[PDB]
């Protein structure tokens, strides 16, 4: 919509305050000017026609409970748009400041978030099982990740492929989460799972075992559900990323970390440069290798701690 660009206040899910950028004309919509061509958050009404209606409050006061999956999946999608822009240069996730769409209240009791080839959507969960999904910055800059990816390499969601284009979702949503900074970790979706009961969450990138996901790939799953098992086997990706950065030994095989930063500068140079539709985990273990080394050197610690970590989780 046009209008002028303006400054509201609200209430995440989890309570806590935040601003919002807004843009006024009669009333005050969920459009954010500050960020490329735009972030816009739309409220789908419990239904699951996509869009929705652009939201529009008022006062551009959004304290109210209904209000707070919208502050995040605004908010969120904000911070998220300035890691792209500030950490690796690139402008919205097509690379060309496209707006981003966001819906929420999307079906009823909807456990679940996705991007849909076009925009972000995310349910309010049933309250047992989840609560609001926008509430979990890993669960946004996850979803936001897919759209980066689908504009990039292109990773077929099935089989080896899908269970990359999983992983990479996972690892920036964790690197975003860290870029925040606010009680960061290697889990996904923690801050959203299941509120009756602490610690857990769908998926842990430093023990993928701890929910029955593979950390290895001789442990891959190599059926047909979840497209041939790509929420499963992203577990073993998972482990060596968190092996890169973090180090550790893991099966007998000794992993040097080297950080945060310079696996998210690897993994984003593997998929924009590297990584094609088919590429399979032996075909991404070279491209991590390559990308390190175009980064780093050929015979930099960085390039011997990637070897070591898809030596770790067995893929060669
Ligand atoms: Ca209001
Ligand atoms: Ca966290
Ligand atoms: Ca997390
Ligand atoms: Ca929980
Ligand atoms: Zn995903």
């Amino acid at each position: 919509i046009t209008g002028t660009s303006t400054v509201g206040v609200g209430r995440g899910v989890l309570g806590d305050q935040k601003n919002i950028n807004t843009t006024y004309s009669t009333y005050y919509y969920l459009q954010d000017n500050t960020r490329g061509d735009g972030i816009f958050t739309y409220d789908a009404k419990y239904r699951t026609t996509l869009p929705g209606s652009l939201w529009a409050d008022a006062d551009n006061q959004f304290f109210a409970s209904y209000d707070a999956p919208a502050v995040d999946a605004h908010y969120y999608a904000g911070v998220t748009y300035d890691y792209y822009k500030n950490v690796h240069n690139r402008l919205s996730y097509d690379g060309n400041n496209a707006a981003i769409r966001s819906s929420v209240h999307y079906s009823q009791g909807y456990n679940n978030a996705f991007w849909n080839g076009s925009e972000m959507v995310y349910g309010d969960g049933d309250g047992q099982t989840f609560i609001p999904l926008s509430g979990g910055i890993d669960v946004v800059a996850h979803e936001l990740t897919h759209a980066v990816t689908d504009y990039t390499a292109g990773l077929i969601y099935q089989n080896e492929s899908g269970a990359i284009n999983e992983a990479i979702s996972d690892i920036f949503g964790t690197l975003v989460e860290f870029y925040a900074n606010k009680n960061p970790d290697w889990e996904i979706g923690e801050d959203v799972y299941t509120p009756g009961i602490s610690g857990d969450s769908l998926r842990s990138m430093s023990d993928p075992a701890k929910y029955g996901d593979p950390d290895h790939y001789s442990k891959r799953y190599t059926g047909t559900q979840d497209n041939g098992g790509v929420h499963i086997n992203s577990g073993i990706i998972n482990k060596a990323a968190y092996l890169i950065s973090q180090g550790g030994t893991h099966y007998g095989v000794s992993v040097v970390g080297i950080g945060r930063d310079k696996l998210g500068k690897i993994f984003y140079r593997a998929l924009t440069q590297y990584l094609t539709p088919t590429s399979n985990f032996s075909q991404l273990r070279a491209a991590a290798v390559q990308s390190a080394t175009d980064l780093y050197g050929s015979t930099s610690q960085e390039v011997a701690s990637v070897k070591q970590a898809f030596d770790a989780v067995g893929v060669k």
